């Protein structure tokens, strides 16, 4: 079908991109970076994340594929040496697709902005102390005092979530996971401490106590938000689709990245 | 229908049990502790766990209810003062039921024994060092060296799992969670560190490296197993059923138990 | 001798300050906020920290005393009701002094700035990724990738250090403690993970890998530093002195603040 | 002077031991395993620990040396290839000695037993729940509910202590460090959570609440103690002495063992 290729931009990835375009030129494939049906990312997980966010409005019509030119990534799980085999199998098609859940973040003011995350969304203060009330399905759960909070997708659990002590979740589980950044706990201030894993349709709301300015990140993007009244997290109804051509199980991918490869 | 009541055995719980039996005597209810359809547990979560394991062969035909005479429990979520209202609403019936997932443990030798857990199943060595190979869906994931491992149900995540750094999972998620006990990590021995959350139909297998004797716990029960060839964990096909009479959300229950009440 | 009083500035603390000044007026005491020999802090630990940094150039000639008008502080360990008894015992004098160690931070550029910390000094990046090489007594120890690092005094171990998983150290131990903020660990990036406790005369040096701009905090003060070549930590030769009038052991202070009071 | 050599007992270590004995036969050295002045340990840290405990009554008159035939140890820090150079430099003498602190454990009954630890001493229950009151210098600090507690020397901080989240302490610091094993924390049960570092002359006492039987380990030795009234921890007055022949800094040893070598 239609396809496009994004590159990390170093010499290795650009040349690999040109060679795949040349190989694709031998098949019934059209290069189209406006309405592609296949998006190939050549680089690392950062390059893949930019590809995802470049097309996050046509997620239902795109299958993503990542090629890692540096270290193995959790999204870029093809070696450059297999690019020719990848061109061939992609050109025929008849691959099967795999879907991972995504996280929806809603930021309300006094309008409203929504964001989609593949890895996670984090909230920190704009300099001063970070205090928010944590509201779960309209029930006041805790008053969090600390550095910040992180809400992760299942596939994001191997990223910032993991560094904060969160669990690794298999991406077939439609959930999101909330982890704390350096929470203050004494006899007057109390947080749950543990990571919290929320199912689909649960809404986690962050509500300011004093300051209403927050630094909110969504994957690699970080924006300073002002006059915030609420930050809303829930499992998205939208999903990212991967073209898969062989067996590379998530738990094997975790093994290769953190234990040995 | 038919019902039975188990008591913690202290004076408060026995008297409360006799009063509920007397109140039940005013309705179309029969006391039957062989084939009950309702099992009432009066005490704490330990009393409730014994009730669960007393009838773990009729789980499809029983709705459990817990009354806490001491501190609030995650399973015993009725106060003793509401016992009269509980008798009345139970006698009419037409309550609705809630189901939590359970964990299946299979221990193979050179026969085979299976166990059902409501909270968790743990494995430790019989004195010497604990070393096992961790196999996930037939893929060798890690060689674990440490004190032991804990596999928790969702409702068990607030128990031993929480003390080991595991995430708290909403019990509507059909999953199990594996946490490490004091893992050894240096440049030659490597574990994942993080808790791992597994979906339904994933099989986690523990396989001995040297010693084949292990102390295996299932909820409160702990047995020394000898000549073990494999320990197998998976989400059970069976589920525990709760009679629910009002709204007491899991996250509110977590708040009441760990933040304040 | 000479004395001064700093106030949190709310109504309660200012009035308490005026009453102590009036009570001090009945003794051989002179109010002098240029060269005081006693510095009284009325408020919380933040107020006490500002008092410390106000006079950090006359530390050898000052004994500090803290009165807590809100919650109990680790430095402000007098209740407001005892202020009259505090005035009386201070006026006579013949109290005994207790000294806590301090942390010296040196920031070098391409001049050089030094800072003294009572609680801790932290380093984070100026937006992008934080990567530094950690050098211990000229030996290259690790390449740290994460959110940042925190170096704490013994009395600071109950503050940010504690939130990052650090140990609590009795302040009679002349040491500093380095803790990690969300370190990245995989098969290519490796940090020690554990907190590190360094004795007097050990020098811990942070050296940039790519970016040379860092946000460095010293207690409550946080400054963006540019063109940094090295950040140097060591136990200071200078110490803070407390006037003590009764027994309030550090471990009792820890109990009162985190377990119950 | 007088010397003896202990071996791990595998072929490699025994042969290395015989070759060093033969090399020592060319100098003014006498093999004496009753009153040696030098104790050489050939194996790993377990072999070294047995050598330490074999002679823990002549600690003032012995300098220890460890040769690692397997992986690098924190106590066995000589390679087998340097054994000939080790024999030569040892025979002349005029090496300098380094001392590490040790932990004293006192177990009282209704007589009293004392133990010396090079790594750590741990306390667990004999099957049932572990509950002890933690008393610091006669001040009741906390009621600990969990799996157990671990008190570590500075050089022991890289061992079990590290696996429990404890800090790594440079062994020039005369201290001990207490870490928790899976503590239970909810709104009714409260522990400090953090590791605690105690200076010389502080006494940490564990006192039973219900059960009085405990499994107490001291380094590799683990004994079931019955009718215990108190367990007492303090930095020992005795110290282990190492013969050192070159520079191998503790922090470099930590780097080699956990980061890379
Ligand atoms: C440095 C830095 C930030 C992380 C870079 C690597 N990375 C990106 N995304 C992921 C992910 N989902 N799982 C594991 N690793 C990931
Ligand atoms: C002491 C001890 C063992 C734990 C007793 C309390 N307890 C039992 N089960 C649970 C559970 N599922 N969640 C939270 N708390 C629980
Ligand atoms: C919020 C916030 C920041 C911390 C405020 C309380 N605080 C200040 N200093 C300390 C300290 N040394 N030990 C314990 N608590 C402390
Ligand atoms: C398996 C197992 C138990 C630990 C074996 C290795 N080991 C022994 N002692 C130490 C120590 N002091 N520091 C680091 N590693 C040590």
């Amino acid at each position: 079908m239609k396809y496009m290729i994004t590159s990390k931009g170093d010499e290795k990835s650009d040349l690999l991109r040109l060679n795949m375009i040349a190989g694709f030129g031998e098949y019934d494939m059209e290069y189209d970076d406006v309405e592609p049906e296949i998006v190939i990312s050549i680089g690392g997980d950062g390059t893949f994340l930019s590809a995802f966010h470049q097309y996050e409005e046509r997620l239902d019509e795109i299958a993503f594929i990542g090629i890692h030119t540096g270290h193995l990534g959790f999204y870029a799980d093809w070696r450059p040496a297999e690019a020719d085999k990848l061109v061939k199998l992609l050109a025929k098609g008849e691959y099967q697709k795999v879907s991972y859940p995504l996280l929806k973040t809603t930021v309300k003011y006094g309008k409203e902005a929504t964001y989609l995350a593949l890895n996670e969304s984090t909230v920190k203060s704009s300099g001063g102390p970070f205090v928010v009330d944590v509201v779960i399905n309209d029930i006041h759960f805790e008053r969090f005092r600390g550095d910040g909070l992180c809400m992760s997708t299942p596939s994001g659990t191997t990223a910032y979530n993991k560094s904060l002590g969160g669990a690794l979740m298999h991406p077939s589980i439609e959930a999101m996971q909330l982890t704390e950044m350096a929470s203050i706990n004494n006899r007057v201030y109390r947080t749950i401490g543990s990571p919290l894993v929320f199912p689909k349709h649960h809404v986690v709301s962050l509500q300011p106590v004093n300051d209403k300015d927050f630094q909110i990140s969504v994957d690699h993007l970080s924006i300073l938000h002002r006059d915030v009244q609420e930050i809303r997290y829930e499992v998205s109804a939208k999903k990212i689709h991967f073209a898969r051509f062989r067996s590379f199980p998530f738990w094997r991918r975790v093994h290769d990245s953190f234990i040995e490869d």
